[PDB]
């Protein structure tokens, strides 16, 4: 994305869902990262041959600081009792494709 490098988090442990419900689990992670810092983009890969989510997801957070205290709240924390989230700055993956 075009912003910092390290105000990028990559998301890990999220539901596997048909896509079509992406909309709703969006604005439900959306919402709650909120609480902690600024999200401006969120995106779900999709496994094309069946249309579900793979369960992981890329965040755009509005600054460094922002994506740290998103990190700091949810890594490692349950969503709900069948799923726990993990969270990482996305920079050094970004980098392992560009460098």
């Amino acid at each position: 994305g075009p912003l910092g490098s390290d105000q990028y988090i990559v998301v890990n442990g999220a539901p596997v869902i048909p896509s079509a419900k992406v909309p709703v689990l969006k604005k439900a992670l959306t919402s709650l990262f909120s609480k902690a810092g600024k999200v401006v983009n969120m995106e779900f890969p999709i496994d094309e041959a069946t249309g579900k989510t793979k369960g992981f997801l890329f965040v755009e957070c509005g600054s460094m600081n922002d994506a740290k205290k998103i990190i700091k709240s949810f890594h490692g924390k349950r969503l709900d009792l069948k799923h726990r989230l993990f969270l990482y700055t996305m920079k050094d993956v970004e980098r392992y494709n560009s460098d």
